[PDB]
């Protein structure tokens, strides 16, 4: 299992805010992290999901968090469905591209006869270890609002040991 | 990963509402079925999440929904504790005691330096199907109230396929 | 060589004239391929050899010969890269999704490093044998002009095997 | 078996009249010590091995012996079973608990297909050398005078090597 | 350990009485046995564990018991050895040989540093299951009377299971 | 395929010219390169393909163009076919022969079941990176012009990068 | 070595007499044959042990002997081969092409390094057992007079076992 | 085979004259070693090989070689055996036991369905080469004299090398 | 080892009285044989061990006793040897040829680094089990009398099991 | 093939002229070598190619070329052959014993199912490379005056290199 193991060394593109950079492990080094993967980009589900977290970001950077949505998609379709979906254009956090696969098989995460991530989040303390882990099937929605608890929660933890 | 595999066979002794029983997947078969996975039992921990989903049990239950918990305690243990606790004395689900850790290793739960289960919920399907999950280290809560809404929405998808978007 | 090989079974999903449909190893049987590779939609460059291929896609039909584009992305961006681009939105042959890399590894033509596919162009006769192999690096252009040339090239072999000279 | 061999080290969690110590192979060097592996705690059967152990517990500890009753279930139900049962109330000795059943596989003490320890008794000397073995199944009582006899046996055989006929 | 587990087939030679025989699993189906393993015929040290056992040998018989010392000396040692000793003498039951070592190590009870087998006692029910094991070292004596004690115990549990408190 | 790779190390005999001269991969370093690849001399097939690339010969030497042809025949036999073809007489590039097929390997090129090379065109830029592959089976032909268009195009892309048309 | 081995089964294409043949194990059933295996067709080297072969190719065909010569280079080569040399123009026998190597891999006489089959002769036997086997360094000639006396010997001992002298 | 190969280390605790001693390969260091194997003492057999060997003692002694006989039962057995049979008692040479079956091993010479040693005889030399080996079933008996004279020529050879013949 | 073991299948030529012959295992069934090894014909060492087994030849046969020898020379060098050595010409029995080390090995009583036998007499019944072994030095005689003994005692043990 | 590959290092004990020496390959280097196989001494078939290379020997020996006879047999037999035969006596050069196998398996000339070497002529220059091979089958004699031949030839190789025609 990944729970409380330290994540693994990668290399990926993004899109954020109209902007390709490059993200790494090293990058997430000294922050909170929440790796939120989805299956594609431009089907016919709700973009539900990643807007909500969205409308979160504000708060989320406030705790020091960062937030990075990843699919298999390249960070070219991520930058297209950015300007197709009024939901997807609220996003401010950086959306990894994973054409490789190597990010989501990191965390365990790929549905290896269809190619695309499972819908899973986790989150990542500043020396790399993941406290929390959500993954559900399609369909399945994931809560905004309980996953800022956890990271709360998460953050209390490492402040006061034991209780 | 276990998101969409099916459950393994298992075989334990549980205690609930007095008395002791066997699960296995047998009982599981046909049903919705909860795994909730916790360390330990008799730990200066509270037992707030348990009783939490003891308070959602009705609700559960009258939704075709099973609830198992689970510990590397023995049931013997369990027996005590529930009639020790005034939280854990409200739970009418099955208390399943895994002392050889094989239930808690068949979901991949198990902290191999300490014996104990992570704090682990598995959402399972009639079909024996792993729909939803969720671990989270200790100190951090999971919301009965939050597996509810998963649960009514695992529900809904086996009735409703395919749902587009409107 | 892939040269003079048989393909591969496969199965993938495609999006095709505003529809989804599923392409297998027997949608090939007893018709003239072109597995057309390219490593991604949306990208900066333009579709041209896409597009090329889509001007003389009438022609190619009439020859008897199916088209197919390939790349790693999945048919649902097909679709969308379809109704965005004027020249994608030419294309009224099947363009396959291979997000597993299934089709592009049986073809030999994953870049691993990348998890895109290479611009490579693989001519197929009725028999499922690999007739012709093209393979060039960005930039470089494939002419769909030549590319006729050889298809035609490939079936007048088929009807005047070992021709002399 | 493990008879004359040295423990191997270790490191458990413990309840000791009402406080949670750790135990590891250093509180044993240069000690005698017995090692008591039982079953579960808040079973159905009686304590009684136990609480005869807790008797002559005083006796043993003045002839320098020390006290483990080594159990899979964890610290925190010993410290639980010594306030609901009056014989396991009488155990002034650690009580280890041994959830990763680590202590247990050292000794090849653990039922595998149960997850519990088998009912076995060790004597271990200064040196860390197992002298005297015990394992008795369900029901068989282990006798808490016998054992004494045998550390009164195996400390003399200590001191005096070598006793020729 | 190889508490409740089924014996393993053997067959060994054997000195009984002035006569030699042949054991094997067969002579003990539907029938406990107590196999008493020991060193070394003809040491230094006192037979007591031998004869202490051969006293209480008819009260055994009774109980429907056996009795088998085991050592990795051949048979033909023990006839010789019981008639150059007193305690040795009194042994009615068999003395078997197992020069090859295979009964010691069915029972895990051998060193294998000296070719002689530990200090060990087993009760072994009609099944064929080990109820009770005992292993001391060199020096520390088993007592012939609680080893009695274990066959009442284990004989009783035998036929009342379950004795909740 | 070897789109992309660099071409491994390598040393054969040839004939260029009524001489024949040793080639290895040093020679191709800092100049574009084509490699040729044909089954056999002297069979009954026009060796049409061979005089095409021949005639732009000139072209391509103006270009900064090396061209090498290959085959499993040895040298000697180049030398030969040179003197009985008045299509291959018109060769004025570097005719290699490959016995061992080492060469013809090196570009996954060889139809093991016949010990004869594919018909296939390989462009080779000045750090010695595959810039295109065309692989065709017996009877479709290889154009020299589209050949040289891609050549120049290779050759543009490598003086202009990023400068592909925009969406 | 393959002393005493029977020949593996093969087929390989080869030029006898302005023809172009298929020859295969079963041609050299209940026959005596004479693998002549050489390095290069065209090369500088004087066809000397070849034309010497083709010399006595009446004698030994009076004997019941055929002769097959094999290199590495495909019959085309030797058809053209055939046609350009005097020497190699007497020769009547069937001349194989071995491109693949495998005649050539299967009596164990390639030079690995090179792709061309060592100067080797082997004389086997109407039931395709190999009675004798020769193989020299380039420039160490073969005799085709003490191949025909060791072949007439091979056919002596067929014919008469056991006769041989007595110490 | 063992012919021509240097024998192996050992330990083993033997009876030699009323007393226990320990012998090891150093022991036969830079003399001529023999080791006699049999199958048991106190068995209904014939003690004549030992006792004949007995006899041949004194004459082997004075030529610079030991005798070692060697059993699997423990040395505790050959004392017992020594006081207790007449012709045993005849023995002034070292009785190794060899319960282990690692001295016998050495020799591969273990009856594994017995534990017990085969009937045979080895005769080692200064440099711990075996020079004579001999072994017998059960029933065929060695002749003493017959190994005295190897011995001698065994001495004989390696005093005189590539003796041609005359 | 070999001591009560059964012999390995075996084919060698072999010259017997003025005749080349065969000998396989199926040849040994129902009878007593002696395998004598040796390690080279026309060597400088006394015949001895060879002459001696020949001179108990006569009574060997008369217990239903066959006589092997062995050395790893072909046949045609016990022929030839036969005619040289005056010693060796006393020889009724089958002189075996090893050529290819099998029967040797099939006694593990090859010189390896040799590719001669080692000095080595086997007595085997007529069930194939061997019942003695005897191995020796150069240098250092094998008794024939003594062997003869061992044959006799060999027998006995057979019709009189344990006494 | 052997052909142009060097000779393994060896170490035989042989027969020459009376004396037993020992060859191994450091006798070959800096000269002509001949290794002559054949299958065995004393068999019933004439030493006629044996022989026929003693008549060639002073005239070998002339141009530097030293020959060794091997077979199977050792040097012993050798010795034997050589004043039994009237042709083997005619033999000066050395007559090499190979009983382990060893310099017939370097070349690769042993019937395995025999332990007999096959009738093999290697020609190994200064260097130790094989310039010529001949392997003939039983009636298939060697003559000696080709051997010559090909010798001198070989020499004029190594003194007239790449030598066009």
């Amino acid at each position: 299992s990944l729970i409380n193991t330290k994540i693994k060394p990668f290399k990926n593109q993004a899109f954020k805010n109209g902007e390709f950079i490059e993200v790494t492990e090293k990058d997430t080094e000294g922050r909170w992290s929440v790796f939120f993967f989805y299956p594609a980009d431009f089907t016919f589900v709700c973009p539900t999901e990643l807007g909500d977290v969205a409308d979160h970001y504000e708060e989320l950077q406030k705790l020091g968090v960062d937030v990075y949505s990843v699919s298999t998609d390249t960070h070219f379709i991520h930058k297209a469905w950015h300007s197709s979906s009024e939901t997807i254009a609220k996003i401010k956090y950086a959306m990894i591209g994973d054409p490789t696969g190597a990010l989501t098989r990191n965390f365990d995460n790929m549905r290896e006869d269809e190619g695309l991530a499972d819908r899973a989040t986790f989150v990542v303390d500043p020396q790399g270890i993941i406290q929390a882990i959500e993954v559900t099937a399609e369909g399945i929605g994931r809560d905004a609002s309980d996953l800022l608890r956890k990271i709360k929660a998460a953050q209390y933890v490492a402040a006061h040991p034991g209780e």
